[PDB]
């Protein structure tokens, strides 16, 4: 049975790269009727962030993914936090020492710096310390690390399921640290011990870890374990071909959520990063992704993660995938956040209908249609100047509107049409000043649809305010 996993580090915001990797791990598992598990890599007691674990778990669920074993749900092969299995790594490191596959190294930071500059990296000199002498020094409390004893000379063959076999000269593989002087493990030791004990059969991770694989293959060999299948996903790239980074762009899944991006849209977009549908469709469900999933369709080139394309997909979901009622429900949290209310559901539905063609994110709705829910809306500098320019025209029009019995889009349109002809001006000369007065903006949906929405009295009231 296929068993995949994700091993996120709770060191900050939930990263989009984590969602991307999680998505493919989840799909490969579900397509094979297997299991997808979550294991928290929280050994870095320096970068640990309280609440980061919960936020990453929440983000995965928000996206529509689910997992079968993890910190909160539990599982048969836990603990599911590496910080809760520190004793296991120490015991496995000791097993490697016993097998001659590891050794204790006592160099100080200053010594390592000198060796590094002299040899180009650590040269494994501690391998020549008599084993019993190394144990005695350790027993006496001398600080040290446990390193992998790479076979010198030798070669290590590694297979990535998407790229093929690579033959590494062991000279390219250093005697990496497996257990740190503080008793904590490095990812090299932790991932191998945990993937094995959790029954992971398919390791799917970012390509930046590809060159680290021979170290892991050496570890599986050292323990006498069977190595799992390895799949390295191409890194997400910026339009300029550079690797996306949290230090250069928005990578926080919480930011996307707060900005009004729909989880179904973002999930759909990540699906297009390292994969394409046969017929080429770009809009599809998570289930369709799983049903169509195959490694044969996963591109190796660097996938471009473009915010403009994401926004486009978000908007397409907003006006072509969801129903008007679903959209109305989802903008509610954003209206409340903006401190706005709605008289009724029928009114909200109408406002959403009028604005639907004008916003790509849920957060833009309250921002662009604030004047529809309150009188406390901003008046642009451009709209104010336009209002001032047409004030005399509006002043003369006011009486007509007040005496206007038929208050409908068509009637109002006809009224302004006649008025413009009467004043010898084009409809637009009257329409724009009026839009500014009623909305504080020069860009809104149909002027006449907006002028009839609130109602004569409510419309006149706001107009008098603008004319005052
Ligand atoms: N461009 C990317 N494509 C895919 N996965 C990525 C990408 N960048 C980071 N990741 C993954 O996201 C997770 C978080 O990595 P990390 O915290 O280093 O973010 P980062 O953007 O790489 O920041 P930094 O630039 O400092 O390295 C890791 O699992 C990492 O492999
Ligand atoms: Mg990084």
């Amino acid at each position: 049975m296929v068993v995949t996993r994700i091993a996120p580090s709770p060191t900050g915001d939930p990263h989009v790269g984590t969602a991307y990797i999680a998505l493919f791990n989840y799909a490969w598992a579900r397509r094979n009727g297997g299991r997808f598990i979550v294991r928290i890599e929280d050994t870095d007691r320096a970068r640990y962030v309280p609440g980061a674990e919960e936020r990453i778990l929440a983000a995965l669920k928000w996206l529509g993914l689910s997992y079968d074993e993890g910190p909160d749900v539990g599982g048969p092969h836990g603990p599911y936090r590496q910080s809760e299995r520190l004793p296991l790594y120490q015991k496995y490191a000791e097993e490697l020492l016993k097998r001659g596959w590891a050794y204790r190294a006592f160099e100080t930071p200053e010594e390592l710096e000198q060796i590094r500059k002299e040899k180009g990296g650590y040269d494994g000199r501690a391998r020549n310390i008599p084993p019993e002498e190394a144990e005695e020094r350790a027993r006496r409390g001398e600080p040290h690390v446990i390193r992998l004893k790479v076979p010198r000379p030798g070669t290590t063959e590694v297979k990535d399921e998407l790229r093929g076999v690579v033959v590494y000269d062991n000279q390219e593989i250093p005697d990496v640290v497996l257990l740190k002087s503080d008793g904590y493990p490095t990812y090299h030791l932790a991932n191998v011990v945990d993937d094995h004990l959790m029954g992971v059969t398919d390791v799917i991770r970012a390509e930046e870890w590809l060159v680290s694989t021979p170290i892991h293959v050496l570890l599986y060999r050292a323990f006498g374990w069977e190595a799992p299948r390895f799949y390295h996903m191409p890194l997400l790239r910026n339009p300029d071909k550079t690797k996306i980074s949290k230090r250069k762009s928005h990578t926080s899944l919480d930011w996307y959520k707060a900005e009004g991006f729909l989880p179904e849209a973002l999930r759909n977009y990540l699906c297009l990063m390292g994969f394409s549908m046969p017929d080429g469709r770009e809009i599809f469900t998570l289930e369709e992704f799983i049903q169509a999933f195959t490694w044969e369709r996963v591109s190796l080139g660097g996938p471009v993660f473009d915010l403009e394309k994401l926004r486009w997909m978000n908007g397409k979901y907003i006006r072509e995938v969801l129903s008007l009622e679903e959209v109305a429900e989802r903008v509610k949290p954003f209206l409340r956040e903006a401190g706005l209310s709605w008289e009724s559901e029928a009114y909200l539905r109408r406002a959403v209908e009028l604005m639907r063609p004008r916003f790509d994110t849920l957060k833009e709705f309250p921002e662009k249609a604030r004047y529809l829910f309150t009188e406390d809306y901003p008046v642009s500098e451009k709209a104010q100047r336009k209002l001032e320019e047409g004030l005399p025209l509006l002043k003369e029009l006011y009486p007509r509107l007040r005496a206007q019995e038929e208050w409908t889009e068509a009637a109002l349109e006809a009224l302004l049409r006649g008025f413009a002809a009467e004043k010898g001006v084009k409809l637009g000369q009257v329409a724009q000043p009026l839009r500014a007065a009623l909305t504080g903006s020069l860009e809104t949906p149909g002027l006449f649809e907006i002028l009839a929405l609130l109602g004569k009295e409510r419309a006149l009231r706001r107009l008098e305010r603008a004319l005052a």
